[PDB]
C-alpha cells in the first residue's frame, strides 16, 4: 500500500512515516497574521504535521482529542499556507450551522 502510496504521491508531484513525510518543513514562529493570542507548542507540531502533509500531497485527520485548538490550528493553516505557499484562495471551511459563528 505505502509502496503505490507513495508512487501515487510522485504522480501527485506531477518505514511508513518518513516515507510518507519524505518532504519535511518546520516553524518556529507562528503565522505572523495571526493574532489574539500565541499557539502552543503541539499546535506548532499541528501545523507543521499538517505543511508536511501538504508538501506530501497526502490528506490527514485531525484527531487529536477535543477542545484542543483545531479551529484556530486550521486557521493557522490557511495564514501559514498563505505566508509561505502564498496560494491565497480558493478555500473552503465546512461545519456545523451550530459552530458557524464560533468559527466566524
Ligand atoms: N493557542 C491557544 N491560545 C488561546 N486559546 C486557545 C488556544 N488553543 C485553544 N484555545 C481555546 O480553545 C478555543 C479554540 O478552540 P476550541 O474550539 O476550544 O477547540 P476546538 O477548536 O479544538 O474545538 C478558544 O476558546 C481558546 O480559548
Ligand atoms: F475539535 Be473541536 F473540539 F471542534
Amino acid at each position: 500500500f505505502l509502496d503505490s502510496l507513495s508512487e501515487a504521491v510522485r504522480a501527485q508531484q506531477n518505514d511508513y512515516y518518513e516515507v510518507a513525510h519524505r518532504i519535511k518543513e518546520k516553524i518556529d514562529k507562528q503565522p505572523s497574521i495571526l493574532v489574539g493570542g500565541t499557539l502552543k507548542e503541539y499546535q506548532l507540531r499541528g501545523l507543521e504535521w499538517m505543511v508536511s502533509l501538504y508538501n506530501n500531497h497526502l490528506n490527514g485527520i485531525l484527531a487529536d482529542e477535543m477542545g484542543l485548538g483545531k479551529t484556530i490550528q486550521s486557521i493557522s493553516l490557511i495564514t501559514y499556507l498563505y505566508e509561505v505557499k502564498k496560494d491565497i484562495g480558493p478555500f473552503l471551511v465546512i461545519v456545523p450551522l451550530s459552530t458557524i459563528t464560533n468559527w466566524t
